[PDB]
């Protein structure tokens, strides 16, 4: 009834990496490793690396899928609000219900899960291009933390697995996200809490 947050890099060397955005006060995405906190801007494009040692087999796949960090909310279903799940906002694939979205890959998939009703987003891995070391996913978050009758203030994180083909487990990461207006200054704030 909760999904596993634990870091596993598995046979393949998989794990996640963000860019170096700053945290000026027009960042429309930023990532804390003190936090290991995404912060980001309502419905704007957050760039998450991925990355491996060795090449899956062909057919392995990359889904995300949020969770509340905590443990009193932690089997509640993360969706959004009453108010975004509503706005006729839809790109056409993703469920109006749904978080998270993937941007500009007609391949993803939208899980409705038939026995927990969590909510996921997945699709194909791939090997990096020619010249590149790493392949990038765009999220898109599509309700801000505050939003009420939804994430109502409760942090949450994102878990991102590598799948086999039959969605056995091959790789997870995970991150926390902050979705809200201001990610540069609440980023500095928050890292500055930390250090105090
Ligand atoms: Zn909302």
């Amino acid at each position: 009834s909760v999904p596993s947050q634990k870091t596993y890099q598995g046979s393949y060397g998989f794990r996640l990496g963000f860019l170096h955005s700053g945290t000026a006060k027009s960042v429309t995405c930023t990532y804390s490793p003190a936090l290991n906190k995404l912060f980001c801007q309502l419905a704007k494009t957050c760039p998450v690396q991925l990355w491996v040692d060795s090449t899956p087999p062909p057919g392995t796949r990359v889904r995300a899928m949020a969770i509340y960090k905590q443990s009193q909310h932690m089997t509640e279903v993360v969706r959004r609000c009453p108010h975004h799940e509503r706005c006729s906002d839809s790109d056409g694939l993703a469920p109006p219900q749904h978080l998270i979205r993937v941007e500009g890959n007609l391949r993803a998939e939208y899980l409705d899960d038939r026995n927990t009703f969590r909510h996921s987003v997945v699709v194909p891995s791939e090997p990096p291009e020619v010249g590149s070391d790493c392949t990038t996913i765009h999220y898109n978050y599509m309700c801000y933390s505050s939003c009420m009758g939804g994430m109502n203030r409760r942090p949450i994180l994102t878990i991102i697995t590598l799948e086999d083909s039959s969605g056995n487990l091959l790789g997870r990461d995970s991150f926390e996200v902050r979705v809200c207006a201001c990610p540069g200054r609440d980023r500095r704030t928050e890292e500055e809490n930390l250090r105090k």
